[PDB]
């Protein structure tokens, strides 16, 4: 059965990234179902630690660990086993009273705080991976468009000429700092609260560093109150999502204006556009607007979480608002969609060049030229070029048809004095590509400086990938350490005891 | 004329920190008036750079710099000179057409972005200084209360025994990570956008690194669009303020509950409390509630700023919302007030000990004891102690009057089986100080572990102060470099030219 | 399998209202699945209108209507048919090309705006029903507690004596105005945008008033742009939810303080409390804190929706954020939970009376008494009673043990003058029940005035129920009109054509 | 000294409404200074009531009232007298101990709640007046543009043809419902809490209805707790401001796109545009973007206020966030600015008509035409017209140059079948003015239906003005009643006592 929205001008299939924006809502897990796999990992890690600490015998531990695998299997289909106390009771029904001993020195409070960290931890690595691929697509696009001259806007008005690659590298610098945020946050998520128990620790001699290590954490939440009352990392995760998505919404809005029927300087790839059921001419930026929607929605969890922390004491509280999987899924779907929008965007290079040459964004360089040459104050040159533009628009003269006559008229009419400049001097000031080439300092649109930025961004992207690989592998290693420590306790009880 | 609110039970004067909460609103500068001193610094730094770059002569530059000092003096009383173009025109009226040349290679867009960074930069150091003193007061208080036994709450219900010092060190760990946020943000605020001009750079050969260095920045905002469109640091500044203040509100709320007529476990210092004009018995937590008010209000700028970024393209925009001085002033006033609240808080140590011994927070250790000794599942011990508590409350027996009889009744009535434990075994489980001493792992309330936390926090506080001192001095040095470079250009033109 | 959380002090089953707070998240529909039943109603209403307008023949219409029933049945299990274009294509696969004619003069834009209104419309009536039952429970509780003397707090400090019924009638007045909000909003939701088509109307001669009427609306969204661009009713719905829930959170917080181990003036019904897996003494206010959580979370949709409207033009937009079913379900679950909390709350009337008599909330009436009798300024009487309290607390004298001696000491020590008042005059001022009875003006706690409020609230509740019944029946009538008009078109084509 | 921003293309002076956006921040009062005039009115009204109730003698009252006038005069310059207790003490210093008697039966809590209502009350009438003039300007503009054909957009893409007047009447309908919100809110602000005293009423026999009436209120906040704890009207005021401004931001954004260099379909009046200090071509929409800024900022108070209510109990609290004067001033400045933007907007009627005729917004009517004539399903006609557009764009044929050949090609190439339609049949479908005229149902762009909307809006505007006039006069009357009652008490004590 075909995608019924792919009709008329909406040709082909939705891009996969584009379809993600339609799928994430229905597919999102509840927080309970997203967190409960991490609970099972904590039960094993905690039990292993109790066995290493002699709080449980190798035989008690082996019994418990074999039962966890059993109840985990029941929980795959019995949703009622995905919260702790029902899970513990099922373990009791499976292996007997020894079940209860897995909760020695532990509470639901530090179990939940830890388990949710492990969830957000994986979702932070998932996010960094998405943002990295988004930066990768932006920089790779920029490298193909060092010569694609076009205007930059301020206040939605044409400002000066630049290049598409220069613009995209603004986004790259935006994302580099957002990746810094996500990495700095990871250092605060990946702290282990286990061992705080309810909020006050316990008399049982737990090895907190061992449980943290077996679960992939890079350190402890030390104080036990902070272990169960700490929630700022949830707030912060919501914020970084919000602010990163605000930049994604601004790129989305920028491309949507580029691709208006009126600008006509870029077109969405067919695979990232839809159409109307009533208006056959529509090529609709559904991917852009659903991506912006995610950015706006991301405000919600941020405010909900912060409101809830402002509402309580510095205690464990069940009143605290969570960052939900469906919010993070929205972020990933939008980042993926915009990664593909950027990769496949089709700029109309000739119309871009047309505006830059015709619609007066080169007037700064005409002004700079009078100052640099005839050496008048920037404020008097400005009034002349301003009158040049006023007169040009009245007479219907595009900026690239402005000549020595008009600049002389304006100079005379505004100062009673002509100006010593050549027709060539003027034509060169109004050449939008020359406007670009003159702008060659750091971070300016001249190809040589943009390419420099690209080289630096490509080196940072390598650092970005290496950081992610390390973080990811550090978790895979602990997770395999834990799995092995579990098979040991179990397999020896079976064979030699 | 005396403070008319200091009547009846509101004895003495408001503490200075307490009074700050009443003064910051009326005293707050507008953003314009707060930023315009930093504009004047940029004019000099920019001019100095133009002179070093030979874009201005030592004589042109000296003229301009002497005029800046003149217009700066006019602006001290003429508020209309605190935005750029009126300021530039006054400079023109002062020194002539050469005035206009200070704007060579520059825009209002990168001037404003840079100037607001310099403002927030100083306000970030001001904030870190306040938070540091807040952490200093919290840790110093904790060190005096390692023996002050009291209950910790979860869900506003007594949970287990701890100490006041253990609690305060939860706050210390909260603030350590908030100081990390503020420091990580400083690295993104202290980037120089100057040289981006409108958004596209310029053909003038500016030395961007020189202007950044003369203005105290630690690096550039490289890409020129990012220089004027970048606003995430404003968003982030608002967030860190919001989340830090959320923790301050939770401490404020905690102390307000401690100091209810019903808890009666702490009392605000007279200098941090008010009273009623109608109810003479009132000792009102005005300092706490006005501090919470600041935390709630801090939500506003955060949402306003993020909404505005979600509303635009990735351009310069005058639609962007700012972080205002009056919001930061509120944060400082509240941090100062709560620093003083904590320093001067008066805990009722006997009532604290009373609750911990009488109101059943020791029941965990009774349960742990049955498991550790008679070696029953935690879930069956739990039902017995739960019935102990149920029976205890019915009969009016406080937890420290619970004895072997009652635990035997409960065990029998719940399992038909007695339990091998001594009267001493039970009295020791219900001793709340022994509850503390047994909780001696990392981050738990036992004095030895809390003291450990304190030693670590004191070492971190030293690192905190050293980071602040370095940041502050790095700005004082650039500011004196700049001042000297200005007096040079001026004094030599006068004497040798 | 029993509820594994019902252990120790958590006796019996969760109340149904209490369990609702655990069930709503997993059970919540997506917006798509919640809205698509209303889409099917619009297809019939629209078709019926086209048939009445002769845009379709009784035979074309009958074919279409019979097919809608068929595809509706397919959609019960095929989730992909719950968005329009896939639904339309299935109708085509069912009845042929005539399927497409149901979209004559219509768009997805006005279909969606209308369908979401019909969804929120039903959810508004559902909400008003919940709030009504919440007000019913509050007033009914108040009527049973006109004599339950207790203190009112300001700033979490005991202020003056009142009654529990007086307090609950503050909530009643809060809810009356929230019901006004919900009713005023209903008048703006129940406007029909159908006939706006994409945004500009259509050349087809639709009878817009007929479609509105067949779908239960009470009027049109007239202008066609406003029909598809209008979203303020979604914003407003989110706000009213937010502000109503803020009051519910304040009652929840109030009861949670009443029921602290320290206040001890109210206890949650066993069926609305939980306990700890580690701490057997816990009677945990899980119902209160999960209700507050809903209130905080309700901030999110409000901010998301408003951000999205601030981000666009006054057009149809797919970037707009929605009010989701899971948010409304949270509101209903919390309103139900707190309805049951209030109905079943157990106040400790003796401890309430104890505080009112012992903890100095009667000092206002002692002050008022000196002014009313010995006729001194309220400010000098205030200083004396304030010193009475200061001295009383030092010496350990509860307010009901304050006598003529102490008031004489304070008067002398503060003014060198005694005061002509009797031991009876003083004992009467400090009688907290007499404090209540003297407060007998409108809205004050004296039984006679509270009962007055109750009578008025009971009359308003009758108006509240009657408004709801009318609104609900007006929709049931249109829905049966529509069903009948459909069976007519279908059954006559079958028999007489 | 001239406005230094009025240079180059920024000709003439800023419009007054435009300048308002630059002035409101520095000029905004603090809440304290904005509310304290209303405090003085309450002192008189309260005293008058006490005198009518015989709680004060005509001589005591006359003394007090004469002193209020004296301290009010001191407060004009002594800012420390603008909070109650300092004010009361100054009254004591002026007229003696009788000063204190003005606080009989009263608190700072119900004084402040009432005084802030009186402030917001006046600011609500001020807002309704601004919004009315904004609607007046929108409707009056629409009446001049029934023939100004132009395209409507959905998703920032051209949708169908309409008229500028049709668009503006969408805004009118938006504002009508926002005026309903403001009026419904006024009924909840204009309730008098005075007589609640601290929260529990008083034993003094106050006539609450008299004080309410003397102060212009239309009813009581009955319950005394609700009188000091009630804050939802503050929340709601913030929301209505937020949602109304969200619509103003959407109009602002719409006009800013119209007036891009690329759309070129409208131009801001010179008096509502600025320019660049560096780019002489800029005509900058500073008025639009500063108006949007206000809309975004208005999110802040809304979230702050709601967070604070979610953070407390249902008590008086000093933690509650306020709606500040500077926020309301921003709203008024933005509403005024956009009122003037709309009044003076210059549409380019020829370019508007050009797009409507050339850029394919008429394709719906071509599709509708094939269905209405050759009588094919809307879905097959849609594919043909879609291919017409695809082919048209490839060959460079504007929609008004589409002819019978191209529609035949598309029909054949898509169905192997030609189509019986005339060249005239097609040219008429593609005539954008005929597209308008055919859209003549309710709320559609045809002149006759828009004019209908205008007539209805003009009648509503009359109702809007009459409601405002009544509300305003009802306050002026009470205020003069009060002034007269004061001069009576004073002038008779002087002459006959
Ligand atoms: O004073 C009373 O009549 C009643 C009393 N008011 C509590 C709040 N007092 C301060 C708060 C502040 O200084 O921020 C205020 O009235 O502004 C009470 O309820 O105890
Ligand atoms: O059901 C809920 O929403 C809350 C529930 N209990 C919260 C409190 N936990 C225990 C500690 C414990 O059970 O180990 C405590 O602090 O009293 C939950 O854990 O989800
Ligand atoms: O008045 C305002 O709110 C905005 C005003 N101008 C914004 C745009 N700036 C220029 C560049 C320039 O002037 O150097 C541009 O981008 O067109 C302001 O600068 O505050």
């Amino acid at each position: 059965v075909p995608d019924a929205t792919r009709i008329g001008r909406a040709t082909g299939a939705k891009a996969p990234e584009f379809q993600e924006l339609y799928d994430f809502d229905a597919a999102a897990l509840t927080l309970t179902s997203a967190v409960f796999p991490y609970d099972s990992q904590i039960h094993r890690a905690h039990v292993v630690m109790l066995t290493e600490q002699g709080i449980l015998t190798v035989e008690e531990s082996a019994t418990i660990l074999s039962g966890l695998a059993q109840v985990d299997e029941l929980a795959a289909t019995d949703g009622s086993l995905r919260t702790y106390l029902p899970y513990e009771a099922a373990l009791k029904r499976t292996i007997g009273s020894v079940a209860g001993k897995m909760h020695i020195g532990r509470s639901r409070n530090d179990l939940a705080n830890a388990g949710k960290r492990m969830f957000l931890r994986d979702q932070l690595l998932r996010t960094i991976e998405a943002v990295i691929g988004y930066r990768e697509a932006v920089v790779h696009k920029a490298a193909d468009h060092l010569d694609t001259v076009m205007v930059v806007y301020t206040q939605r008005k044409e400002a000066q000429p630049i290049t598409l690659g220069h613009y995209l590298m603004a986004i790259s610098e935006n994302l580099a700092k957002n990746l810094d945020r996500y990495r700095e946050l990871y250092a605060r998520i990946n702290l282990c609260p286990l061992g705080a128990a309810a909020t006050a620790g316990t008399g049982w001699p737990l090895n907190r560093d061992r449980t943290s290590a077996l679960l992939g954490f890079d350190g402890l939440v030390v104080n036990s109150i902070e272990g169960v009352a700490g929630w700022d990392h949830v707030a912060e995760h919501a914020f970084v999502n919000a602010v990163f998505l605000s930049g994604l919404s601004r790129l989305a809005s920028e491309i949507q204006l580029w691709s208006t029927d009126e600008y006509q300087v870029a077109e969405l790839d067919a695979s990232f556009a839809g159409t109307s059921s009533i208006m056959p001419q529509k090529k609709n930026p559904d991917s852009l607007e659903r991506s912006r929607k995610a950015a706006f929605a991301a405000m919600g969890p941020l405010v909900g979480i912060l409101t809830s922390l402002n509402a309580i004491e510095y205690q464990y509280s069940a009143a605290r608002v969570e960052l939900e999987p469906r919010s993070i899924d929205a972020l990933i779907a939008a980042t993926h969609a915009m990664t593909g929008v950027v990769r496949t965007l089709h700029p109309n290079k000739e119309r871009m060049r047309q505006y830059a040459a015709e619609n007066y964004s080169t007037m700064t360089d005409l002004t700079d030229m009078l100052v640099r040459r005839v050496g008048i104050d920037y404020r008097e040159a400005h009034e002349i070029v301003a009158h040049v533009v006023i007169t040009a628009i009245e007479k219907g003269i595009k900026a690239n048809k402005i000549g020595l006559d008009l600049v002389q008229e304006a100079a005379v009419a505004q100062t009673g004095a002509g100006i010593n400049v050549s027709a060539d001097d003027i034509k060169d000031a109004l050449d939008p590509w020359q406007n670009v080439l003159r702008r060659e300092g750091k971070g300016m649109p001249a190809p040589m400086s943009v390419k420099a930025s690209i080289d630096d961004a490509m080196a940072e992207l390598h650092k970005d990938r290496a950081w992610l690989a390390n973080a990811t592998q550090a978790l895979a290693n602990a997770k395999q350490t834990l799995a092995d420590s579990v098979q040991q306790i179990i397999q020896t009880d079976r064979k030699y005891l």
